[PDB]
Order: structure tokens, then C-alpha cells, then sequence
């Protein structure tokens, strides 16, 4: 509401080799043209995310962005990689783990049914980039110079409901500077995050 | 000049499986009574850790504890195994990885040369359990039923200085609650951190 913005931060998205979902063969504008007319013709339902500057739409997937999360089997484990790893250059890495592109795991995956569409109202996105402040540009629609709420996120996935965040995710959204949307952690949050993260693996690129 | 404790949370070090350094066959109490009986005897440096309140002594290793650190290889690697554990009851899991008991990297290694003792001050053990709310026993020696210091951690290791703590530990020392000891996320040690941790896993039991 109104049409929607590109935040900065989702740009790392349309680059191979991104660690989730990559969306290939199409630029974040072009995505975001998509997305916005979606929203004109379809008025989608948007949903409360994990805290009031955070929501979601999900949308049938218009790209050929592919299911970016595995089941872990026992069969499967073998394939984990492991490694301490930036989301970008201005935070500290983390212990993540992952299956190569290269894998078994991997070789299957198709297009994704949905597209969960993760949105920061434009005052979060202001908070944060006054703490780390990139001199990166948003992607804006040529419709809409002042969007109310900003695409931080795309998650390329065959359920239509959100999925919940990997626990080191929620540890550093306690830490702004680091940065972190700055929440405090709520331990049932972090457990229901746990319980899904135990079982299942990223795909890289 | 006291004499030391042991703190409820270095008695985990004593059950097999430990993930790290496991003391083998010898009681806290003999070990404390070996730890405080050489500082009589040898005076041995204090030397300072991340903070105010925590303190090491490196001491000739007299238990048969093994090497618990090895480097990470390109032909180890394959034998890392991850998951989600808590390191007591009351903590919330953590995203971690380790060589298994059984692993080829870990069929290899013998008695270590040091003992790193890792001291927190009656303070700050103090302030920590009345945080959360635990309910273990304190070893005492019978020279000394009031120590200013307690250990809390033994590494047994090959060096004799401080090797990086892992940045999990980093982290969790952000949140007392979880905790946490705690104490606001240094960049610079988070970092030095990683670069170690980065090529180096600790052996399982």
C-alpha cells in the first residue's frame, strides 16, 4: 500500500550464487513492474509478518525462480555444506549451513508454485539504514516514487504461508548495529524457528 | 592467593559425551584438589580474558583429557557433522558442527600438553545464576569454602595461550537471559573469532 518499492538489500537476489532464492533472467525492476500489476488487477491479501513493520503477500510464482529449502534426510545429510558466511560485506558472517547447487539434493528442484513476498514498512527501512548505510539505490516503479512499504525479501516456495526464519536470523534481529531489524528475542519464536530449521536446508545459488 | 572453586557448569566436562574437552576418569574434586594444589606450589600467571571477570590459568595438562580442537581440511571435511544443541537444559539450542568420536580426525589425537582454566569471578557467577535460576552444586575445596574465582571451562589443548572463543559464544554473550554473561558484541573479537573458527572444529566426547 500504495504500489510497493525495492529495497536495497533484496538486490543480492538477481546475482548467481545468491544463497536462497535466486530469481534469474529478469532485473529487480522487471520484477517489480510484475509484482506491482499483480497487486493492481489481483488485490492481494497482505499479512502480518513477524513484527508491525513487517509484512507478506504471496503470489503464484511468475519467474523461474526454483524451491530454494530441501527436506534433510538421512540419506541426504552427506550433502551439507557448512561455513561462516556474509549476507553482505557490512555484517559479520555466520555459521550457516547449506546444500550445494552442485548436489543430488539440488539436481531435482523445479520452479516454485508461490513467491512469498517479504515487505519493511519505509520507516524500517529508514531505522536501519541510518545505523549501516549502504549509498546502495532502491528499485522504484516509475508509478510510484514514494512507496509505503519496500520488497527486503523473496522466498521461492510451494507453500502459500510463511515459512518461519532461520534461528540465527531471529539472534541477530537483536542486534541493529549488526544489523538486525532490532527485536527483542522471543524464545517460542526461536523454538518453532528451531524445530523447522533442524530438518531443512537452504539450496545454494 | 585463594584457592579456587569449580562452578556447577564445568561439571558437564566429567560426563562422556561432552562436546569439547572431556576430563576422563578423575572426579571435579580431585581435579580441583590438582588444579589448587599446583598454584601453592607454582604460582602460576593470572592472566585476563574478554573481561573483568574472567581469568585463565595454562597449566601442564595431569589429566589423560585429549586434544578436543583439530583444523578442518579439504579431506576432513566430509566428516563434520551439524545441528541445533543446547549446551544445558536451559539454553536454547544453538546452530553448531563438530567431528564425531568415531571420525578418522579424531582416532588420531593423544593426551594434550596444556590445560587452559577458565576462571569467572564469585561475582559474575553470582550475577549469572540468579538470572537464571539454577539449582547445581558448586564444588568447594575443603582449604577453601569461599573462593574469589571459580572455574567454569577447561580446554584441553596444545598451546598456552588463549584460543578464541567460538562466535556462537560471542553471540549468546549478547543475551544473559540465554545466556550470556553478557556483554556487548565486540566487531574486532567476532572476527578474530571467525578466522579461527572458520578452519578448526572441536572433536565430539
Amino acid at each position: 500500500s500504495k504500489l510497493l518499492g525495492v529495497n536495497s538489500f533484496a538486490l543480492r537476489q538477481f546475482v548467481e550464487g545468491y544463497r536462497g532464492s535466486y530469481i534469474p533472467r529478469m532485473s529487480p525492476y522487471e520484477f517489480l513492474r510484475n509484482v506491482n500489476n499483480y497487486i493492481i488487477e489481483n488485490n492481494p491479501t497482505l499479512v502480518d509478518g513477524y513484527a508491525d513493520f513487517c509484512k507478506h503477500i504471496f503470489i503464484p510464482n511468475f519467474t523461474e525462480a526454483k524451491q530454494s529449502i530441501v527436506k534433510i534426510t538421512n540419506e541426504n545429510e552427506k550433502y551439507i555444506k557448512t561455513g561462516y558466511i556474509s549476507r553482505r560485506d557490512e555484517e559479520i558472517p555466520v555459521l550457516s549451513r547449506w546444500f550445494p547447487k552442485d548436489s543430488p539434493p539440488a539436481s531435482q528442484l523445479i520452479k516454485s508454485k508461490y513467491l512469498d513476498i517479504i515487505l519493511y514498512s519505509k520507516e524500517q527501512c529508514e531505522k536501519e539504514s541510518s545505523i549501516m548505510n549502504c549509498c546502495l539505490q532502491d528499485i522504484l516503479d516509475d508509478r510510484e516514487k514514494n512507496p509505503d512499504w519496500y520488497i527486503i525479501s523473496i522466498k521461492a516456495q510451494n507453500e502459500s504461508f510463511e515459512v518461519p526464519m532461520e534461528p540465527i536470523t531471529i539472534l541477530r534481529n537483536t542486534l541493529i548495529e549488526e544489523g538486525g531489524s532490532g527485536v527483542p528475542l522471543k524464545r517460542e519464536k526461536y523454538l518453532e524457528s528451531v524445530e523447522f530449521w533442524k530438518e531443512h536446508a537452504i539450496v545454494s545459488s
